[PDB]
C-alpha cells in the first residue's frame, strides 16, 4: 500500500494506506509556508523547506516533536529538495538565488555545486545508483538538466517542448525519467540521456505540480483542483483521482523504502570518502572529493585546505558578511552576528582572527570571530562617527578616525589605553590606512579644504600628501610592496593613484562613487562598491579593467580584502611592545612609548604612572 507524502504549506502530510478510510496524517505541523520535502527512509528522516522562514528542516518519523534546523541562512526560495540515501548527502535548488547546493544530512559541510547559467531551478531528482542528479530550471529559456552529483558534466538533455517544466521523478526499474509541465499540461518520459522523448499523458488534461510514482502508477498534485491524481505509467489511461480535498498540496513523494533502492557506496565506511565531502560520481572511482564553499582542494585531491586563504569582508547596515577569494563562485556571501545597527568601517587581524568594525548609531567598536561567538565590545565611550578603522597587526593596537569629534585615536586591540593622536579644528578625519613597517599612518579627511594627510604611527610628523582637485575623498587602500596608495573621491567621481610620497599621481578610472564607500586592495585586485551599494566590483590595479563579482546586495557600507592568518611586515614594537608599559607607537626614526589619558611618562621614556600617587 503506497503511502504518499506531501507538503501542504501549513503542515507536512502522509496519506494513502491502501487508498481507504481517508487517514491523512499530519506528520509535522505548525509550519508557516512549506514547499519541498523528502526523506532518508532508513534513518527515518523527513526534510522540508519553508519559504517564509528561509530554512530547511528535518524530523524523526517516530512519535516525536524532534525538529532540527538544517539550513537557516543563504536561502530565499528553496522549492526543490532531494536526499541522497546512499552517499548520505542533502541536495536542494533555490529558485531565486539561482544556486544548487549540497550538505551532509545535518546541514554541515555546505557546498555550492552550480551557480552559473541557472534560471529558477526548481524540481530536483537524484540517481544515487549512478552518479546523476537531474533538475529543471525554467525562465527566459526553460530546460531540464543532468549532471553528476559531484558538480561534473553538466549536460542539457531536454530543452524543447517545455514550458515551466514540472516535477522530476525517475523509474529505476526502467532506467527512464519522467517529467511534467505546469503550463503545456502534459506528462512525458525519456531515457536517462536526452533520448527517446515519449508522451505518457500528452493532451492538455494534466496540470501537475509535483510528480511521483510507485509500481506503474504516476501520482501528482493539481493545486488548482486541490486534488491528487494518478494514471498508467505507460499511457494516460486509468486517470482517477485519489481521495483529495487538500488545502494547497505542493511537493509530494511516494513514501516507500522501495523508492530508494540501496546499494554499494562508492566510498566505504572506510575513508569516509575524503576529508570533508565524498560525493557520488560517474567518474571512474564513482566517488569524488569536495570542500565546503570557498575552500580549495589540494593537488592530491581528497584533502581540503583549511578555510579560505584570502577573504573579502563586507559590512552592510545590519550585518557583516564574508566572501571568499579562493574560488570562482564568489557571490557566496555568508554572514553572522546580532544587534548590528548601522555598520560603517571594517578591518581584520589575521593573527587572532578578529574582525573589527564600527557602528555609528550604536556609536561603538566591536570584534568577532567571523562565524564565531567572537563578539565582544571594544570601545563604547566618547565616539561619534567612526567612519574608518585600521588594525595595526604588529604593535597590536587599534586605530580609528571620528567625523563628529574630528579626531584620530589609538587603543590596544581590546580597547584599553585610549589616546588621542590627532585633533584638527577645521578638517575632519574619515578613512585611514596603516604601514606598521616604515611606521606611517595615512588618512583621508574631509572639510573645507579636503586633503589627504600622512603621519608617523603616533601622529607626530604631519605631512599633507594631497591638497588639490579633491572634493570628498572616500576609500583609501594601500599597495605595500609597490609603494602606491589608491583612493577615491565622491565629489569628483574618479579613482586615482599615487606614489607613497605623493608624486606618481594620476586618475586610474572614472567612477560614480557613493558617499559611504567600500574600497580595499589585495593581490593586484581592488574591490569597491557601486553607486547604488548593491554590487561589488573587482578591478585590476595593474591592468585597469573592471568586473562585478556580486550584485543585488543592498546597503553595502565598507569592505576589507585580507589574507586569513597570513601576516606581513614588522618593527621593534613587536618585541615585548617596544619596552613600553602601555602604548608603543612606531616611527621612521624609531618607536616612541605613550600613555593613556591622565598618565605620565617617566624618564625611562618607557614607563607610565599616575602622578601624585605614591612616594616610592
Ligand atoms: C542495503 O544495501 C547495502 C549496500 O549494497 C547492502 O549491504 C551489503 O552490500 C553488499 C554489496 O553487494 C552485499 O554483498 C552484502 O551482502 C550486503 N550486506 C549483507 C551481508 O547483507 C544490504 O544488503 C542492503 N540491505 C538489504 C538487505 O536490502
Ligand atoms: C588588553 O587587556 C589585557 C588585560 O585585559 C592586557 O594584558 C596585560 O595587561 C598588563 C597591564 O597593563 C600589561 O602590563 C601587559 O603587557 C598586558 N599583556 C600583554 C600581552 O602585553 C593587554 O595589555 C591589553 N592588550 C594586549 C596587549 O593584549
Ligand atoms: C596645500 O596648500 C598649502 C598652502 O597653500 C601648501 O603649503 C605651502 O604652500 C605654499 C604656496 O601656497 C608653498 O610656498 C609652500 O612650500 C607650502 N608648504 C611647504 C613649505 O611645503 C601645501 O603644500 C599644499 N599641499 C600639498 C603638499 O599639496
Amino acid at each position: 500500500a503506497p503511502l504518499l507524502l506531501y507538503a501542504n504549506r501549513r503542515d507536512l502530510r502522509l496519506v494513502d494506506a491502501t487508498n481507504g478510510k481517508e487517514n491523512a496524517t499530519i506528520v509535522v505541523g505548525g509550519l508557516e509556508d512549506a514547499a519541498a520535502v523528502d526523506f532518508v527512509f532508513s534513518h527515518g528522516l523527513i526534510y522540508w523547506s519553508d519559504v517564509s522562514e528561509e530554512a530547511i528542516k528535518r524530523t524523526e518519523f517516530n512519535k516525536t516533536e524532534s525538529v532540527q534546523n538544517v539550513v537557516v541562512s543563504g536561502l530565499l526560495s528553496p522549492d526543490g529538495l532531494a536526499c541522497d540515501w546512499l552517499g548520505e548527502k542533502l541536495y536542494w535548488t533555490d529558485s531565486e538565488t539561482n544556486r544548487i547546493e549540497v550538505s551532509n544530512l545535518d546541514g554541515s559541510l555546505r557546498k555550492v555545486l552550480f551557480w552559473q547559467e541557472l534560471d529558477q531551478p526548481r524540481a530536483i531528482a537524484l540517481d544515487p545508483s549512478s552518479g546523476f542528479m537531474y533538475w529543471t530550471d525554467w525562465g527566459e529559456v526553460p530546460k531540464i538538466e543532468r549532471a553528476g552529483m559531484d558538480g561534473s558534466s553538466r549536460f542539457i538533455i531536454i530543452n524543447s517542448e517545455i514550458y515551466w517544466p514540472n516535477g522530476l521523478t525517475l523509474d529505476y526499474e526502467e532506467q527512464k525519467l519522467y517529467w511534467a509541465d505546469a503550463k503545456l499540461n502534459f506528462i512525458h518520459k525519456s531515457n536517462l540521456d536526452g533520448t527517446n522523448r515519449q508522451a505518457v499523458v500528452k493532451g492538455s488534461l494534466p496540470h501537475p505540480f509535483a510528480l511521483t510514482l510507485f509500481e506503474d502508477i504516476l501520482y501528482w498534485t493539481d493545486w488548482s483542483t486541490h486534488s491528487i491524481l494518478a494514471c498508467n505509467k505507460y499511457t494516460g489511461e486509468g486517470l482517477r483521482e485519489i481521495h483529495s480535498d487538500i488545502f494547497s498540496p505542493m511537493d509530494i513523494h511516494a513514501f516507500s523504502q522501495q523508492r530508494q533502492p540501496n546499494a554499494t557506496n562508492p566510498c566505504g565506511i572506510d575513508n569516509g570518502g575524503c576529508s570533508h565531502l565524498c560525493l557520488m560520481s560517474p567518474v571512474k572511482p564513482f566517488y569524488q572529493c569536495a570542500c565546503p564553499t570557498g575552500v580549495k582542494l589540494l593537488e592530491n585531491g581528497k584533502t581540503c585546505k583549511d578555510g579560505a586563504t584570502e577573504l573579502l569582508l563586507l559590512a552592510r547596515r545590519t550585518d557583516l558578511r564574508r566572501i571568499s577569494l579562493d574560488t570562482p563562485d564568489f557571490t557566496d556571501i555568508v554572514l553572522q552576528l546580532e544587534d548590528i545597527r548601522h555598520a560603517i568601517a571594517i578591518d581584520y587581524d589575521p593573527v587572532e582572527g578578529y574582525i573589527y568594525w564600527t557602528d555609528d548609531e550604536v556609536r561603538a567598536i566591536r570584534r568577532s570571530f567571523i562565524d564565531g561567538s567572537g563578539s565582544q565590545f571594544v570601545v563604547t565611550a566618547q565616539i561619534a562617527h567612526p567612519d574608518g578603522i585600521a588594525v595595526d597587526w604588529v604593535a597590536r593596537n587599534l586605530y580609528w578616525t571620528d567625523t563628529g569629534t574630528d579626531r584620530i585615536e589609538v587603543t590596544r586591540l581590546n580597547g584599553t589605553m585610549r589616546k588621542i593622536l590627532i585633533s584638527e579644528d577645521l578638517e575632519e578625519p574619515r578613512a585611514i590606512v596603516l604601514d606598521p613597517m616604515v611606521g606611517y599612518m595615512y588618512w583621508t579627511d574631509w572639510g573645507e579644504i579636503p586633503k589627504i594627510e600622512r603621519a608617523a604611527l603616533d601622529g607626530s610628523d604631519r605631512v599633507v600628501l594631497v591638497n588639490t582637485s579633491l572634493g570628498w575623498p572616500n576609500g583609501l587602500a594601500l599597495d605595500y610592496d609597490e609603494g602606491k596608495i589608491y583612493w577615491g573621491d565622491a565629489k569628483t567621481d574618479k579613482i586615482e593613484v599615487m606614489n607613497t610620497d605623493g608624486t606618481g599621481r594620476r586618475v586610474l578610472v572614472e567612477d560614480k562613487i557613493p558617499h559611504i564607500f567600500g574600497f580595499t586592495l589585495l593581490g593586484d585586485y581592488v574591490y569597491w562598491t557601486d553607486w547604488q551599494r548593491r554590487s561589488i566590483e573587482r578591478v585590476h590595479k595593474r591592468s585597469a579593467e573592471r568586473e562585478v563579482i556580486i550584485d543585488q546586495l543592498p546597503d553595502l557600507m565598507g569592505l576589507k580584502a585580507t589574507n586569513v592568518h597570513r601576516v606581513i611586515g614588522s618593527n621593534p614594537c613587536a618585541e615585548e611592545n617596544g619596552g613600553c608599559s602601555h602604548l608603543c607607537l612606531y616611527r621612521p626614526q624609531g618607536l616612541r612609548c605613550a600613555c593613556p589619558i591622565g598618565f605620565e611618562l617617566i624618564s625611562d621614556m618607557k614607563t607610565c604612572i599616575v602622578p601624585e600617587a605614591f612616594l616610592l
